[PDB]
């Protein structure tokens, strides 16, 4: 498993696409962990066994699948490589893993639908339902024989990296991003923001997770547009299921409103995506290429609205 | 509050603090209050400290009170554009360190002192003047009503005094070469880590070098005029070498003043550009220091040709 010449070069770029060849993705992840963390961070036999078991617990859904897991992990890699001196030894181990596992066992449905349907996970986890489950799955996979990639850490170190991972996976709940960014934006403008404060640090990691999870909007236009087809294929399926409960779904998830997709994306870029990468770039300036691509894609969506 | 123009231009890296000596203390207080906050030091006590520091700098061409306040401003600019990295203690201590870092400088290098057989060279065998600078800082803090860190706990007071000590010692330019080479390797391999204390000390050591040489990052007129003051000290030291029967290096020899352009060219190539290059790699927001340094190198090339 040696990475080809075009891949070694272009994996350093934020807008890299991991390609259609599924069996190279495990190798691509190991390359990223070895460059970001080091070759002696993990026992290689355990890591691959952990990687393949994680792959097995992702589902064949249009968007929230194995490819998305690795794509999110890669965005994080690109953030780590360009802000590398900021992160602790534990963060260098736990963040890439958190990103790989952050949508483990996704059904293809929102937290909202799980509540409406009354799914068992909704009763077990009231807030951030899928996210608490994703972490639960991550812990459950670590406890399989030979899957403890953190076995050489002390007890203290093990509990700390699992907390990092937990908070990071929970932060991928988009309902928490709005409040979190507001705080960060306020902390940055008043100059109170400080990475040596653990709570402030958690918030910045939480924003990084959001930025990685939304990174499809920071790719080149063709990747962004084609990835959009997979996102809506899931939402339209959820809206179909909402109608089967006798509930009118929001326009976002109604396939009968395909025509309004460009306007819906433009609304999302202005209200969510642009603010996320704007604030991230203020806190971490080397992440600007993400913001730059998001603005280029914003311009393309309004180019589609005008009909050109 | 400062006048409107200073408020705006003090945030710029290439800011010059001006000829008005009695505005410099107020410039420093302003910088301290924006980096750290308005409730870090007791103002009356801080002003008393500053004027005692002022009184213990000497009337020499370059290593004077103006140098001290100018170095502190570069550190202020660095801290303001990398505000999230450093703690409250580190911001407090680094500005103060910068202000105190050349305390009681005579206008002579360590090598002259050890070759003259000066008492300080017997006391401090390595980084002679630098160990003296810190020693002077401690003496000023020990005076009645001068301990600006009196609100701190003992634990915190010791931490900031170590920050100040290490930072001042790093301004020994003989330590810079080793420090930069180590940071370059750690940056390339990816092992560089600011949460590692020893690594963090080195980055601060490089920041101190960068602030200390910041005359090369100003606009050309400032950079060129400041060079007259630097060479005035060096030539005076070169005269003292000749007094001892020792032929000084061309750097300190006033007979070879027409080689200055080439001497400066070689300094930028070998010390200054590599310093700010490495600093920009580790802290990208300090990039304007590099650009400006590159621009002044162009000017020195332009002087050598005659253009
Ligand atoms: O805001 C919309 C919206 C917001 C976010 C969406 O998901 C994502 N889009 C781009 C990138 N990433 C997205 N997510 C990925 C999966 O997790 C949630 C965010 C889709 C539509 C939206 N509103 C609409 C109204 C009518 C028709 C279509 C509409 N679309
Ligand atoms: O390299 C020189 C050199 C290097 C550094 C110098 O001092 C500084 N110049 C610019 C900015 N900062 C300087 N220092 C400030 C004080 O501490 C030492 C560095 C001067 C000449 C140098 N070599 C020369 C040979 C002949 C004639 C003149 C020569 N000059
Ligand atoms: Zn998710
Ligand atoms: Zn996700
Ligand atoms: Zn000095
Ligand atoms: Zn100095």
């Amino acid at each position: 498993f040696t990475l080809p010449v075009r891949l070694c070069k272009e994996i350093e770029l934020f807008h890299f696409d991991i390609g259609p060849f599924e069996n190279m993705w495990p190798g691509i992840f190991v390359y990223m962990v070895h460059r970001s963390c080091g070759t002696s961070c993990f026992e290689l036999e355990k890591l691959c066994r952990f990687i393949m078991s994680v792959k097995k617990n992702y589902r064949r859904v249009p968007y929230h699948n194995w490819k998305h897991a690795v794509t999110v992990a890669h965005c994080m890699y690109a953030i780590l490589q360009n802000n590398h001196t900021l992160f602790t030894d534990l963060e260098r181990k736990g963040l890439l893993i958190a990103c790989l596992c952050h949508d483990l066992d996704h059904r293809g449905f929102s937290n909202s639908y799980l509540q409406k349907f009354d799914h068992p996970l909704a009763a077990l986890y009231s807030t951030s339902t899928m996210e608490q489950h994703h972490f639960s799955q991550t812990v459950s996979i670590l406890q399989l024989e030979g899957h403890n990639i953190f076995s050489t850490l002390s007890s203290s170190e093990y509990e700390q990296v699992l907390e990092i991972i937990r908070k990071a996976i929970i932060a991928t709940d988009l309902a928490l991003y709005f409040g979190n960014r507001k705080q960060l934006e306020e902390m940055y403008q008043t100059g109170s923001l400080n990475l040596n404060n653990q709570s402030h640090r958690d918030r910045v990691i939480g924003l990084m997770m959001t930025a990685c999870d939304l990174c499809s909007v920071t790719k080149l236009w063709p990747v962004t547009k084609l990835t959009a087809n997979d996102i809506y294929a899931e939402f339209w399926a959820e809206g179909d299921e909402m109608k089967k409960l006798g509930i009118q779904p929001i326009p976002m998830m109604d396939r009968d409103k395909k025509d309004e997709v460009p306007q819906g994306q433009l609304g999302f870029y202005n209200a969510v995506a642009i603010p996320c990468y704007t604030t991230l770039t203020q806190i971490l300036p080397p992440t600007e290429p993400l913001l730059k691509a998001c603005r280029d894609n914003l311009s393309q969506w309004e180019k589609v609205i005008r009909g050109e």
